[PDB]
């Protein structure tokens, strides 16, 4: 079939506003978790978070903006860098069938759905609500806040995973691609970072509540003493483009997809089975003749999820496990965003020859024994990286990307 | 080039519980719009809507059903309906690897969003919210909460696109077959009904407001009078398989997938340009060189969509405008759901050779006339027909479904 290629990303992180900024903090081994007053006055036990340091304000049209929501806003920032990485003007990708979208979010906006709730139970009801919180509400909230405004004319929607939500987007933007029903799509996702939608993890306790004095070692993946993710927020959008399209325009390639696994564990509603991942990542694997050479595990700092994938790998790789790191002890975990993150630090390593440290390991949990766990800033000449994404309702996605040529 | 068919079927919406209720309500003309004493009360200038009516309490296993939302509830009863109309045994298509499943809802679920924000509010913080929060919020709900129950292993995802979510959710899962990575998917979606999201709606003048004195008579496309759609809940599901294996197992094939359109408006937020539509049906048309017999308007009753989507049909067509109906002014428009149970309504009147009538039309609107808009139950032998979904974010989609022979 045909051939997909990144030509373009952008980026809105905890760790950057942008792949210059993200690459900076990656290399640096830096946090992007800070100290939440936000969450601390809500009542939650999760006091920090990996926020997104931009003044959004005024970055977008009003009349394009009035329609979205963060994760929108994210996303769409994401999406003009990406537009302009990949070397595209409005003639070559607007209104044009070839070009889709495919965007989304966890959990769109709880932010905006209990505004309109909070405004309509108010005394001015509808009118306090205003004509605008469907499409910041809205489940696909990403996808068409971004269609509309860049002029996108092939397909248009969101795929919601969970935290594969971004990681399925791409694939879904390859598999678009590789059936030959379009040139270019874009894809990635976006999460905003609110109360709102935090204390519903904290609620099911999985996030970190032990170390609100020490942010920047809350987000602890593979350390013993982990007690449960760092919330984050951002947005994440890379152009999927066919090969020869790629080169016809002598586009800049950061690498090919040359694997993408989607399964199901169809076992534990908030807990990973670990089968369905080994599945994914051999599904992702298949066909691809070079070994990989860094994986960017789902990592979330989560005591039975780091092992659990930690214990997939050594399924599938054996004693051949490549060099695994979590970028998520940094950024934190951007739930729907976090699949476009963390394939553009991936693909961004791969890119700049070097492996993101897995930071904050006091203590190396005794369940990531034999495995090549990188703590340090590694510089290394990547050929193939895998980034996995694991989320709720046991849905498992995994991209494999390699470098083409010369 | 694998083929794709549907053989199974299953439905919870406002005009029955299963095939054979709504068949009934079909050929009857029958409305399933009643009013809402909760939308009223919640201070909304709609108080209508198309409810389920069903208590599903103790219809789905206690461990289960504690995560799920409404949505995934309609969902989940209406799969249990495929599986067994599909004649599917747990050993066919539980723990297979080659068994998917793509389903979502336009807005997740804003009731467990906005009852995690109340309750986080109050005295007990988090723990009122509870730890099932997060599956029913979440976008993926639908998806997480049936893949897992129901042992799922392939494909494992929710598709969110506004209104046409469960027409894309079909179209992707026919792509899934298509590239050969499953045999069987399960397809459709579901939505809740709740004022919370509902005023979001009426809050941007979406929904009817002037026939709540007669609420069956609220929903009324292609009708001079019509002033927006009726919000409705409630879910539907298909089993979308490979023509061969469809066929080895001898399984019941209601008709094969012969086109499938998605496509982007790249115009307005909230309302259809038209263009995209046209663009849509001409790609489900591709290579299908039989009349469409019946097309399924999306036709919610909006003043300026129903006309837009005529325009459309006729743009496409030309002189050789199909027959068309309404489903929505008997059941009102279930946002997220709309797109499967619409295609399963199409698929019922192809197997039994009848078109619903488009009700409520008092006074056909002037730009609806030269048109082909059946308003009367009638007998006829159809081989094809269209159904569209068009969402907010200009997303489209179109299905085109045709029976098998002999
Ligand atoms: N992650
Ligand atoms: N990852
Ligand atoms: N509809
Ligand atoms: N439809």
């Amino acid at each position: 079939m045909k051939r997909v290629v990144i030509t373009g990303l952008g980026i809105v992180s905890s760790i950057g506003n942008n792949q210059q900024e993200v690459l900076a903090s990656l290399r640096e081994g830096r946090s992007g978790i800070t100290f939440s007053q936000e969450l601390k006055d809500s009542g939650m036990r999760s006091h920090v978070w990996g926020n997104v340091k931009l003044d959004t304000t005024g970055l977008i049209d009003r009349k394009v903006v009035r329609f979205m929501s963060d994760a929108s806003i994210y996303a769409f920032l994401s999406m003009e860098q990406a537009i302009a990485d990949a070397g595209l003007s409005p003639e070559a990708y607007q209104n044009n069938p070839r070009v889709g979208l495919i965007a989304g979010s966890g959990g769109g906006s709880p932010r905006f759905q209990v505004f309109g709730a909070d405004a309509m139970r108010g005394p001015r009801g509808l009118k306090a609500v205003g004509p605008y919180v469907v499409t910041k509400a809205m489940a696909s909230g990403v996808s068409a806040c971004l269609a509309t405004p860049f002029k996108i004319h092939g397909v248009n929607y969101s795929i919601s995973s969970a935290c594969a939500t971004s990681a399925h987007c791409i694939g879904n933007a390859v598999e678009q691609i590789q059936l030959g029903k379009q040139d270019i799509v874009f894809a990635g996702g976006g999460e905003e970072l609110c109360w709102e939608m935090a204390c519903e993890f904290d609620a099911m306790g999985a996030l970190s509540t032990k170390y609100n004095d020490t942010p920047e070692k809350a987000s602890r993946t593979y350390d013993a003493h982990r007690d449960g993710f760092v919330i984050a927020g951002g947005g994440g959008m890379v152009v999927v483009e066919e090969l020869e399209h790629a080169l016809a325009r002598g586009a800049h390639i950061y690498a090919e997809i040359v694997g993408y696994g989607a399964t199901s564990d169809g076992a534990d509603m908030v807990a990973p089975s670990g089968e369905g991942a080994v599945r994914c990542m051999k599904m992702a694997m298949h066909g691809v003749d070079t070994p990989i050479d860094y994986l960017n595990s789902h990592g979330t700092s989560t005591p039975v999820g780091d092992v659990k994938e930690l214990a997939a790998i050594r399924e599938v790789f054996g004693d051949k496990s490549p060099a695994i790191s979590a970028t998520a002890a940094m950024t934190g975990h951007s739930l729907g965003a976090a699949g476009v993150q963390e394939a553009i630090y991936s693909l961004l390593m791969l890119e700049h020859g070097f492996i993101a440290p897995s930071i904050n390991i006091e203590e190396l949990d005794e369940q990531a024994a034999g495995l090549n766990i990188v703590t340090e800033t590694t510089d290394r000449e990547l050929t193939t990286v895998m980034s996995n994404s694991f989320g709720f309702g046991g849905t498992n996605a995994t991209l494999v990307m390699r470098k083409l040529k010369d």
